[PDB]
């Protein structure tokens, strides 16, 4: 709680992974403090909220008078999320104190490990005085497995428009796939599907558990003691050639007795076993009017005119439930496992339960409005 | 039949851009009357990487001539992509080399002293293309050059030109143009405005327009330029300026003295923001989906030369073929232009007043593949001089 990381700190973390909003570290000394820890840092596209941030999570007070963005996360983990879906599996971190130039080092120290892509995009923000300290949930030898799963219902609002109507019946992680394909994101359509892994089904949790092995993109991943052995650093990565696949079968040697087969059916027997997904269903449900409705409800509340009768009470709910919802769409899991009836202890963890910032909804309204225009031109 | 030596005396200058020639019709023929001619200049059909290129466009490739050539990329590419009922392909029609040549020396005086130093008329063509005059509807018209009206967010921008993903192509280009002298102060007009689709920032984009309409704006009269250059930029509207489109408008606009521009601006923007014909051209521009720092990659694949510059030469050549026809097409929607029409619909507020319009894109010119590397080096000068002038601190 007191501490501040130096200069010369910066030496003990490795690069671990990133998403668009952050980069996140292992820890590689010997410190009782930092073992088995990671540390997340946040980016700065290449304060704290706004008015309307500020009064759009007014129910929590702490929350809203957070000094930092740290702090920000950290009561938005604790004060909101973690009532909705419980601290079994959810830890909200410990803030530490850093230098300017510890978040410098480590940004110069990182940089030939991270996507090219992302470099352009963003760095560290070393703006910052203070970083997030979360357990390394790929240390129970221990296979850990990272799963975004992504939104996994389909729209039903009175307020999607007879042009629209696919949004109905396609999944918004099906649909999106024909766009990151057109803007060169990825190289193959996806095999899975989300409605899948959500259906609370064995045989379709197994399915989706297949699917996601065959072309991870940026859904799944797989670590070895911390490790990545199948999966992209930083990014999504290509189908699963057999090349690929032998190399894993391979990596899996002495954890599993036997491989790939069997630890496919070991991973989706704890997805479906823990009903982890059931609780994150439901609040990616909050979504209740898709964004073609709460767009409206947030122009109201910013109080400039829908460019596209409520009381202020009731759009302010409805636009805090969406990004709510948000989070719980784009957040991961993480399962750790530990060693014929060979026997697997698990651990079951929520990651990436990052705020949203409310400018986003006009951009959301924007990329919806491109995936459903360009998935009917296509069909 | 063939325009001939003595049917030039019957065109007069109306304008041009860098590419073509246009001449309003003077004379009395029922054959030409309300049209303009437009020609192609030659800077002093389609190659073999184009051939490659629009392989997939049978009709197109096999035009006899860059008429024809125009003719179908608006009919058989373009109209198809921007819908039919604002776009013409226009009439070819025959003309003689000596017609040509009677032209060319005809309009000379008339045409910016730059524009002549760089290419006269192409006299080797044998045919020209005919429209609609849609300065003719007592007409007022305007024209609007909106050139690109977002953002890029291409994976393939590097970390050193990130401001191209916050800063407009159009703001940044007119800090270089200042340098070179082409403009005399940087245009206040903001693209990004014109296409928000909110009808205060496109009010606001008019307005932007009117004050400095470089070669963004015009307006004419009966066909009669009154505001904006003629075959090229203008220099910002002075308050003289400003008097006389004022006296100008008098009659078109029954309003009391010293308040008809700013009623004239009002439904220029009532028009553009009523029709919603910018959001369908704006989706025509988007087709430029990386970036020309992305194209390019897909451009060497193309012609078949080593990248001078992994994913993109990765692609299928469909693929990188589908990207090139994309930027291309993505070029014309930036560089055209949108004439409105009006004869005494939209509706004054002050007085109760209303007007027919009538919306034409115009200069929906096929762009050359080969110019694939000048837009890559352009791109290049324009963020890096814009980079350096930030620097300064
Ligand atoms: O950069 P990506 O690997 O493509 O993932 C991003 C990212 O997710 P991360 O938390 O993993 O970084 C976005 O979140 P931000 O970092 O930008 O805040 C998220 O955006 P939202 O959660 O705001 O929607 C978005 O998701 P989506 O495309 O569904 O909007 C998108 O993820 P995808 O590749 O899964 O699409
Ligand atoms: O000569 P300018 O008056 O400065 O205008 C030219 C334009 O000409 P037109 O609008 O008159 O057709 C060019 O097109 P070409 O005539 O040479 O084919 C065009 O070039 P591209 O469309 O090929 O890009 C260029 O546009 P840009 O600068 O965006 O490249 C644009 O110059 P402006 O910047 O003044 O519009
Ligand atoms: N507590 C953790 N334990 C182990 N690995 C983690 C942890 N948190 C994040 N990671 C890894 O780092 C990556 C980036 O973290 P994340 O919080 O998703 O970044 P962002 O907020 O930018 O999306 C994750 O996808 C995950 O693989
Ligand atoms: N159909 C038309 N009716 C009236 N004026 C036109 C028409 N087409 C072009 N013009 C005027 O002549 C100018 C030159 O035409 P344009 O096709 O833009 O030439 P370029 O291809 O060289 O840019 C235009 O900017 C416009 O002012
Ligand atoms: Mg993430
Ligand atoms: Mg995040
Ligand atoms: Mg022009
Ligand atoms: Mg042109
Ligand atoms: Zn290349």
């Amino acid at each position: 709680m007191e501490m501040i990381l130096e200069e010369k700190d910066a030496s003990d973390w490795i690069y671990r992974g990133e998403g668009g909003a952050n980069l996140v570290l292992a820890y590689a000394g010997s410190s009782p403090l930092f073992v088995g820890k990671v540390i997340r840092i946040q980016k700065a596209r290449r304060s704290v909220l706004t008015s309307d941030e500020q009064h759009l999570w007014r129910e929590n007070n702490e929350l809203i008078s957070s000094p930092n963005k740290e702090v920000l996360e950290q009561r938005y983990v604790q004060n909101v999320i973690i009532p909705l879906l419980g601290p079994k599996h959810v830890d909200a971190g410990v803030r530490v104190s850093v230098s300017k130039e510890f978040l410098e080092c480590v940004d110069k120290k990182v940089t030939k490990q991270r996507p090219l892509w992302r470099v352009n995009a963003a760095n560290v923000d070393t703006s910052h005085d203070s970083a997030l300290i979360l357990n390394d949930h790929s240390l129970f030898d221990c296979i850990s497995v990272e799963i975004k799963p992504k939104c996994g219902f389909l729209p039903t609002s009175r307020f999607i428009g007879k042009e629209n109507i696919l949004k109905t019946s396609v999944s918004r992680f099906k649909m999106h796939q024909l766009l990151k394909l057109e803007y060169i994101e990825i190289s193959e359509e996806s095999e899975y599907d989300p409605l899948d892994l959500f259906s609370g089904s064995k045989e379709r949790v197994l399915e989706a558990i297949k699917a996601l092995y065959s072309t991870p993109q940026n859904n799944f991943r797989v670590f070895l003691n911390g490790s990545l052995i199948l999966g992209g650093s930083g990014e999504s990565t290509g189908r699963t050639s057999p090349e690929i696949g032998y190399a894993f079968e391979d990596a899996l040697k002495g954890f599993i007795q036997s491989r790939t087969e069997c630890f496919l059916q070991l991973v989706s027997d704890a997805v479906y076993g823990s009903g982890v997904l059931d609780r994150l269903l439901e609040i990616q449900k909050l979504d209740k009017l898709d964004i073609e409705g709460a767009i409206h409800c947030y122009y109201d509340i910013i109080n400039q005119p829908c460019p596209i009768a409520l009381p202020l009470d009731e759009s302010l709910k409805i636009v805090k439930e969406y990004l709510i919802a948000a989070t719980a769409k784009d957040c991961s899991i993480m399962i750790s496992f530990q060693s014929t009836n060979q026997t697997f202890d698990y651990k079951v963890h929520f990651i990436d339960l990052s705020l949203k910032p409310l400018k986003r909804m006009e951009s959301y309204y924007k990329l919806d409005k491109k995936i459903i225009s360009f998935y009917n031109r296509k069909q």
